[PDB]
């Protein structure tokens, strides 16, 4: 009865839809699971109605997106701001050292460069002849240039480094070397409402077309040409074409069985075996986030890119200068527990120098994703892990310990000390819809895989959209938002031709 | 009567000493080394100054330390001695603009970033492309800046075009006469200043046979005898006769002989004549002029932040509104048209601080053609030179929290006590820095032609014969292993049943 069925109302199946109506096709669908449109792009509201991206916040490789590019034209046209660029100096903080950015004597960023390099030389043409974690890659790049370094810049340089955890969402043990580094195609740009992007789409087609909670339990190749979709709440569709855009995590429950997980979708017949196998080769990541709302800023706004680094050991010089070998470097490096806000690295975005909001944007990443997303709720013993990275932040920003105020009380003596007043956490990893942040690599994975089989589609019918089904932009909102007018142009076309 | 010899290599610069120093290594023996200089190393050079400062006045550094394998060596030496051999100066650069100050990691300008910007821009735009025309480095900054205005700020527009051209001081070209397609590229890793790169030229002399070394000759003609052997005949009038001969005099030097006038400093008459294959490369490829300054002062009084400085060609707003007004491409070649001679301020300047990296009071400045040719033709008048220079230094005294400079050449004060130049454009063993692409460029097929020889006997090295470590020190030495390793091999079927 339609034309297409897109299943998903993120950017992907958004864009599909706006791309569809724009080319002329109409009895289009968009089933969408939740009660709103946006997917992995949400923009909440917190203190004083302050608004935040919780899910993507920035434009990426600004050279060649073709999203950014779309809003970079129409700022240009009518002089609104829909982006801010917020690229800036990082400064580091280490809990004992204090800021250890561009430092005269450390010069930790320039050792950085040379181990990016390093991962660069050491992968290239040799097919990865076998790959590692992160972890295992900087310790022998320590080992290897141990001649070349001091003895901080042997403890600070592989905490520093880690940043990329943020990037990845994943501890630096658990992530491939492989694909830990990647070149950005120029500088960020940091939405000022991706929920404006979102509604701007979203508008681009008639509203009728879309059905929000919508839960699509299976999907079935008609033996007749047509496809035909049903939702948990008992609706049955049918269309020519069908467009799945729902993410990899939550596909990748229709290779299990009972179809009780929910999200997952029953595809008859069953998706062919090069799909299946596609997700052997890992994927999925645990991108978080915390904001932390203070009543007014009273630190310094040097730069809104902040990073403190976990803490390191004199010790562990001592052994990186006594190692053999590699072997004998990993049994020594094993020391034989609770984790704390320096257990790991952490980003944090201050607000106030890019968009004048008193507040900061922290990423985390797997595991501590999904703890601190567990316990969102505990504003008390949120606050309570944070405090100490809060505090060491403002004493290097000529500030002084945060005041709780979550549960205000007015009082004077506040006057120029930081003042919390609100903590918002996401919850990606415990959404069933999401089941984590984006696709990301697991040593020994290879991305490749998936994106072939995504982008050549179950068969003429079925077609799958996403950051996961794309090679430029992969779990970037742009690939996705580009994977959708895929699919789509792809349809339009074929239709036109029919006649 | 022409003394017999199994390989004759002419110049004892690198590429000609590690290839003796691996026949040697091979078993090969009754070699010889020609050099027309009364000294070895080249290129590779270094001169004592005020009160016995050494200074490296051609190659300074190592580059490419994760790869370098001379390097590797160097390091491998200093492992096993505790002897200090060289030392990695990298730094966080400070830019120093004339009107404004220092302009480096600055929260508002961020030019290191529209940097790193400009260099990807690059990197798009050729690289992994087929039928991409070159241009200037210049240009390909005017199209970056054209292209991304929306995203710049008037002050980014006006600055990072000047900062972008620290570049020039890497291959010793102006950025209107560089080309772009190779601007950039990639470093394998930190910079290691040599202490010392003699140092370096002396181990490898003595790794070989001292009677095998004959300086003060210079070679004038190389002939093919058609009964498979080499004729090499010197200026002083001796001659000899060599199985294989290994050439590697500069490319600039052997550009000479596909040219009349066997009267010239340098040029080598070749009989035959050297195959049209090379001789047309010499159109494909270029020879750049990297130049140094050292400024000697009494004692250090300045801020040791960094060893690296660098200081900005004057910029105006007038190009920002150009810039902001421009239509297109064309439009803004057009518009950029003005009605004037050349100061310190008329091109980037490369500093390097020594005081920190060192120890010692002095500064190592890089400058590049034309300024170069112009400088070193003015070398001998060291008052003119310091008036040339006194606005730069008294400016970066400045920057660095000290005062204008006292002339000394003759308390908290810095004292100019000497002022040393290079003289590579002038001197005819040498004729200019090393090999350099203008937009058009090729220089694959000179690294072809050479590596593959004139024939089998009459073989070439130098930096500007092979691609990894193309004009480096690396690259020279590598290229010199190589003819000798493939001559080892052809003179191991001497010994077969
Ligand atoms: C914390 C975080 C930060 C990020 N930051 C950035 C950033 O700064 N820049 C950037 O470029 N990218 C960023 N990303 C990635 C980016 O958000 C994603 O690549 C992109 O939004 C994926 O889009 P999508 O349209 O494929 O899916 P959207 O989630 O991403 O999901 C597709 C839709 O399918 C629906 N669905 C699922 N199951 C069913 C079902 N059974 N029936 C019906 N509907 C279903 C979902 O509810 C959803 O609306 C970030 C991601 C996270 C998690
Ligand atoms: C100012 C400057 C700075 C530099 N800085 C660096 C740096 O930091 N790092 C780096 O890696 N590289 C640097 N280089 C480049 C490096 O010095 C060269 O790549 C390398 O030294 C070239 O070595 P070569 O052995 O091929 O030739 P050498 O000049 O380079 O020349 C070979 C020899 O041939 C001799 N010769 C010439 N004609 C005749 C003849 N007719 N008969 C007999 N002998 C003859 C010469 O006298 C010479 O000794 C720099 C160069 C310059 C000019």
């Amino acid at each position: 009865k339609k034309k297409v069925i897109i299943i998903g109302a993120g950017i992907a199946g958004l864009k599909a839809a706006s791309t569809l109506h724009q080319n002329g096709i109409q009895d289009c669908l968009v089933l969408e699971a939740r009660d709103r449109v946006g997917g992995r792009l949400q923009t909440v509201t917190g203190y004083q109605g302050r608004k935040y991206d919780i899910g993507a916040s920035w434009h990426h490789d600004t050279l060649t997106n073709p999203l950014f590019l779309e809003e970079a034209q129409l700022s240009l046209n009518d002089g609104r701001t829909r982006f801010v660029f917020d690229d800036d100096n990082f400064i580091y903080i280490d809990e004992e050292r204090g800021r250890v950015d561009h430092d005269k004597e450390l010069l930790l960023e320039i050792v950085d460069n040379e181990m990016s390099k390093f991962a660069e030389l050491e992968f290239h043409q040799h097919l990865g002849v076998s790959d590692c974690s992160f972890f295992q890659l900087v310790m022998k790049y320590l080992l290897q240039r141990r001649q070349f370094l001091t003895n901080d810049q042997i403890r600070y340089l592989p905490q520093l480094c880690r940043y990329l955890e943020l990037w990845h969402g994943l501890d630096w043990k658990l992530l491939s070397a492989k694909d830990t580094y990647f070149g950005h195609q120029g500088r960020n740009a940091f939405a000022l409402n991706y929920d404006s992007v979102v509604q701007r789409i979203a508008q681009s087609f008639p509203q009728n077309w879309l059905k929000l909670s919508c839960e699509v339990k299976s999907i079935t190749r008609e033996p007749s040409k047509n496809v035909t979709v049903n939702c948990e709440d008992g609706t049955v569709y049918n269309a020519d074409y069908v467009i799945i855009t729902v993410p990899q995590s939550v596909l990748n429950l229709s290779v299990q069985p009972e179809k009780n997980l929910r999200g997952r979708i029953e595809f008859q017949p069953p998706l062919k075996p090069v799909i299946q196998d596609a997700f052997d080769k890992i994927h999925f990541g645990a991108l978080g986030k915390v904001i932390f709302e203070f009543e007014e800023c009273c630190w310094s706004n040097e730069s809104s890119k902040i990073v403190t680094l976990a803490n390191s050991t004199n010790e562990f010089v001592e052994i990186v200068r006594n190692a053999e070998n590699l072997d004998e470097l990993d049994s020594m490096l094993e020391r034989e527990t609770s984790v704390t806000c320096w257990s790991q690295p952490l980003f944090f975005v201050n607000l106030s120098k890019s968009t004048g909001v008193a507040s900061f944007m922290m990423l985390m990443q797997a595991p501590l994703t999904n703890h601190i997303e567990s316990i969102r709720e505990d504003k008390e013993r949120l606050f309570s892990f944070f405090q100490p990275v809060l505090n060491k932040i403002m004493k290097c920003l000529d500030s002084e310990d945060v005041i709780d105020g979550m549960r205000p009380i007015e009082n004077i003596a506040n006057a120029n000390k930081p003042v919390l007043r609100n903590i918002i956490v996401s919850n990606w990893t415990r959404d069933p819809y999401s089941r984590g942040a984006y696709s990301a690599c697991f040593p020994g994975d290879d991305p490749v895989d998936m994106v072939v089989a995504m982008s050549n589609g179950q068969d003429s019918r079925i077609r799958f959209a996403g950051e996961h089904t794309i090679m430029d932009g992969a779990g970037c909102a742009y690939g996705a938002w580009e994977s959708g007018r895929r699919e789509a142009t792809r349809i339009s076309d074929l239709l036109k031709l029919e006649h």
